[PDB]
């Protein structure tokens, strides 16, 4: 079962690579790898189980995150509850969004303050675990989270995005949600 000793972070390489498609029809192992990471996310929401197994509560994983480079995305959106492979972005809004206290990350163990600016609505085509094909319209929240696992299987940080100079600035538009 997937737990915090599986989550590689930050300095480890794997983080910042691109990671490689995943082979469709989906293969029996990543079939298996994204219902661990989706069981991994339901532990860790669980307050039970994030206790009994010492888990930092999730909304969102990457297969880059347990040093597995594959385009494998899994989100667990308190809905929205799926796991993505080859994940891809159609499209997006012009309109921005932040969430008003800053993001973190399984894999960032330090605070790093500041606004994480992304698009408010996204267009999302990605295979099922059945190699089934899906396009979804995302938004808010849950466009959030997907984007910041997207991110990770494009060797993205959260706070590559945070304007180290000013790191609370709210260009004239941006949308904020706070939860
Ligand atoms: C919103 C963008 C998606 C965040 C996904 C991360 C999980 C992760 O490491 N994904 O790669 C998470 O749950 N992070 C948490 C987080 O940033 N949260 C949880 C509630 C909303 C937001 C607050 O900043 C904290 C607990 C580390
Ligand atoms: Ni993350």
């Amino acid at each position: 079962m997937i737990t915090m000793k599986d989550i590689i972070r930050e300095g480890n390489p794997t983080l910042r690579a691109v990671a490689e498609e995943v082979p469709v029809p989906i293969t029996e192992e990543d079939r298996q790898l994204g219902e661990d990471m989706l069981t991994f996310l339901k532990n860790s929401q669980d307050p039970v189980k994030a206790e009994e197994l010492q888990l930092r509560g999730g909304v969102g994983l990457a297969a880059p995150q347990l040093d597995i480079s594959k385009r494998i995305i899994a989100v667990h959106v308190p809905s929205l509850s799926t796991v993505m492979y080859n994940p891809k972005i159609l499209s997006h809004s012009v309109q921005d969004v932040c969430l008003g206290e800053g993001e973190g990350c399984l894999s960032v163990d330090r605070d790093v303050p500041g606004y994480v600016v992304r698009h408010n609505k996204i267009t999302v085509s990605y295979f099922d675990m059945a190699g089934e094909k899906h396009k979804v319209r995302l938004k808010n929240y849950e466009a959030i989270v997907v984007q910041h696992e997207i991110d990770h299987i494009n060797g993205i940080m959260f706070y590559d995005h945070i304007n180290k100079e000013n790191p609370f600035a709210l260009k004239e538009g941006v949308l904020v949600i706070e939860l």
